[PDB]
């Protein structure tokens, strides 16, 4: 039964559940809030099969809200703070939302949204103009008819539907990666997506969530020492900022058992630097919206240069194959599409079987990534499938070219893209972020690529840029970079 997940999380909640700016929230008090919010949502006439769209910051009540939405047999639809109003609004409609719950601090955006899309019930976490204040008896669970816990939105936004079973499996995966708890887990990523699942993993294992509204290196350092945090999750760029910060050696981070980073391709040289400066606590995570968790790179893995280009070994119960355009399994060392079968994979795109069937086949999920396994069974990603540069029936993997460029001491980041060319097939182009106050020779960089990879991989055009543009999700916006060179 689908209510098993929400109950698992509830069941786990320990003495102290959340800490933040304002101070601590006991297990008791959080449990109470779930019951409260659950009852209020039930009473407001929200039926089991439907979604509850939620717009909030990184607050402890938002932790309760997700759990309440799931407990009452609904599917949580976390509205991403970085997303545009038109994307958020499309998401509310497509997810079959029976409600919009929002926090006062984002009433402006809530109003904006409600001009664009209609919704039966509009509720708010505290007094507000545009909605009814929920905050004014045991937890009464209902079952989602189709067992969905979460719908999270991605060309054009698809809604990834994750089962209650899949989210339960994620707890087991989290334990297998992060240690037995309790964890004091610092979460500065938004509670609307992975952040919110990590909070649930943390609660379920008897730990304490430590919330920050945003990432600042000073604040994270301070928080780790002050709350004696054991775990934290960072975007790769945040890792680099934290590791390179001047106050790091001054700070006491002896409490850390895991500094977790992922969600975007890592710069090997910057990771190596972080591994040196931060010690044996570095762990990388690889997943996708469709796949959830796939692989992790341990702190001991980070002590082999050869593995700094890897995502790591697949997690327990995660089957991975490398496959050709046809669909046949390739040998170790060969490069092809990464396919995944696991208890954590999506059920499908919400109310879209046509698109789902292009991505699932035989219980296997097409990640959209391309890569290969090494002799010791670590997965190495060479590219997003859309980012491969084809020259006359040869594959140039843009990440391999970036790795070489970024190894140069005067280069911090690189985005390599192809643009079409009749005489070269496609022309390799590189946007490069330079170090500090450095001024490397484009030709040295071309020469470096030429020595390591060969003639075809060498970028014709090299542009120095202040930063690599990112998507709202925080990934390299390689469609933007592509436009710079057309
Ligand atoms: N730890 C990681 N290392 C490298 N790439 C990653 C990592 N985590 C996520 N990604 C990339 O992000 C993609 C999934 O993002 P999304 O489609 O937004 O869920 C994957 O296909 C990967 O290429
Ligand atoms: C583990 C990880 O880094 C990760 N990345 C993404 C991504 O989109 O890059 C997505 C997920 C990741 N872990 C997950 C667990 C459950 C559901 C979704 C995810």
């Amino acid at each position: 039964p689908a209510m098993g997940y929400a109950r698992r999380v509830m069941d786990g909640i320990g003495e102290v559940a959340v800490t933040g700016a304002g101070g601590s929230v006991t297990g008791a008090r959080l449990r109470h809030q779930v019951r409260l919010l659950a009852h209020a949502l039930t009473e407001a006439g929200i039926p089991p099969g439907r979604g509850v769209a939620c717009l909030h910051a990184n607050t402890w009540r938002a932790i309760a809200l997700r759990l309440a939405v799931q407990a009452i047999g609904c599917h949580y639809v976390g509205l991403r703070p970085t997303a545009a109003v038109t994307e958020q609004a499309r998401a509310i409609a497509a997810a079959d939302s029976a409600a919009l719950v929002f926090e006062p601090s984002v009433e402006a955006r809530a109003a904006d949204l409600l001009e664009r899309v209609s919704v039966p019930v509009v509720l708010s976490l505290g007094p507000t103009s545009r909605g009814r204040d929920i905050l004014a008896t045991p937890l009464r669970y209902r079952e989602h008819p189709e067992g969905i816990a979460v719908v999270a939105f991605t060309g054009t936004p698809k809604g990834v539907a994750h089962s209650s079973t899949a989210m339960s499996a994620c707890v087991d995966a989290a334990v297998s990666m992060y240690g037995r708890g309790p964890w004091r887990f610092l979460i500065p990523i938004p509670l609307s997506d992975l952040g919110g699942e990590l909070a649930q993993c943390t609660l379920a294992t008897g730990g304490t969530v430590v919330l920050l509204e945003e990432f600042q290196p000073d604040a994270v350092l301070e928080a780790i020492e002050r709350e004696r945090a054991t775990h934290v999750f960072l975007a790769p760029n945040w890792l680099y900022q934290l590791a390179e910060h001047p106050a790091l050696p001054r700070s006491d981070l002896s409490s850390l058992r895991r500094v977790v980073y992922g969600g975007a391709p890592a710069v090997p040289s910057r990771v190596a630097a972080a591994r040196e400066r931060m010690g044996a606590v570095l762990m990388q995570n690889y997943g996708t919206q469709e796949a959830a968790f796939i692989a992790a790179l341990t702190p001991d893995d980070h002590a082999r240069r050869e593995l700094l280009t890897a995502v790591g070994r697949p997690l327990p119960h995660v089957e991975v194959e490398i496959r050709d355009d046809s669909g046949g399994t390739l040998p170790r060392g060969a490069v092809g599409e990464v396919w995944v079968r696991s208890p954590m994979t999506m059920s499908g795109y919400w109310r879209d079987p046509e698109r789902t069937a292009q991505v699932l086949s035989g219980g296997w999920l097409r990640t959209g990534d391309v890569g290969t396994f090494d002799e010791d069974g670590h997965l190495h990603l060479t590219d997003r499938l859309q980012d491969i540069i084809i020259v006359e029936a040869y594959n140039v993997y843009s990440r391999r070219v970036e790795h070489v460029l970024t190894e140069h001491p005067d280069v911090r980041a690189a985005a390599v893209v192809g643009v079409p060319d009749p005489d070269s097939g496609e022309a390799v182009c590189a946007a490069v972020v330079v170090a500090d106050g450095a001024d490397p020779d484009p030709e040295h960089l071309r020469a470096l690529v030429r020595d390591h990879l060969g003639d075809l991989h060498v970028p014709r055009r090299v542009e120095f840029v202040r930063s690599i543009p990112v998507t709202p999700a925080g990934k390299p916006d390689k469609v933007k970079v592509r436009t710079w060179f057309t």
